[PDB]
C-alpha cells in the first residue's frame, strides 16, 4: 500500500527520506521509482529529510588517515649523530652500531666506538 520499501531504499543509500515515506503515501502507490523521483525533484529542499543522518552510503567517508606513514619508519640511530660520528672519523654504520648500544647517545656512541681501535691495541703506555 504505502510500501515503505521505497523510502528505505532511498534511505539505505543516502539520507533518511521520510519525505519519501509521505511521498509514497502521497504518490498513491506508484512504485519506488516514482517516489525516488519525488525526492530527487525535492532534493533542493534543505530540511525535507534529516541531512545529518547517514543511514548507509560511505565508502569515501570510511577510509582512514595516512599521516603517520608506516608508523615508526625504520629503527636506525639518529642520522644526525651517526653523521657526526663518521665526521669524527668513524664509520656511519659503526656510529649506528654504537648508538644502537648507547641508545642513540652520541657521546656514548663515540665512547663505545673508541674502545674499538681496530684489532685491539696495546700502544697506549700511559
Amino acid at each position: 500500500d504505502i510500501d515503505e520499501s521505497s523510502v528505505m531504499q532511498l534511505a539505505e543509500m543516502g539520507f533518511p527520506l521520510e519525505a519519501c515515506r509521505k511521498a509514497v503515501y502521497f504518490t498513491g502507490n506508484m512504485g519506488a521509482e516514482v517516489a525516488f523521483n519525488w525526492i530527487i525533484v525535492h532534493m533542493e529542499e534543505p530540511d525535507f529529510a534529516e541531512p545529518l543522518t547517514m543511514p548507509g552510503y560511505g565508502g569515501a567517508a570510511s577510509a582512514g588517515a595516512s599521516v603517520f606513514g608506516a608508523s615508526g619508519l625504520d629503527n636506525q640511530p639518529p642520522e644526525e649523530i651517526v653523521a657526526i660520528i663518521t665526521s669524527m672519523g668513524f664509520q656511519r654504520n659503526q656510529a649506528i652500531q654504537a648508538l644502537r648500544a648507547t641508545n642513540n647517545n652520541l657521546e656514548r656512541a663515540l665512547d663505545w666506538i673508541f674502545s674499538h681501535p681496530e684489532f685491539e691495541e696495546d700502544s697506549d703506555f700511559v
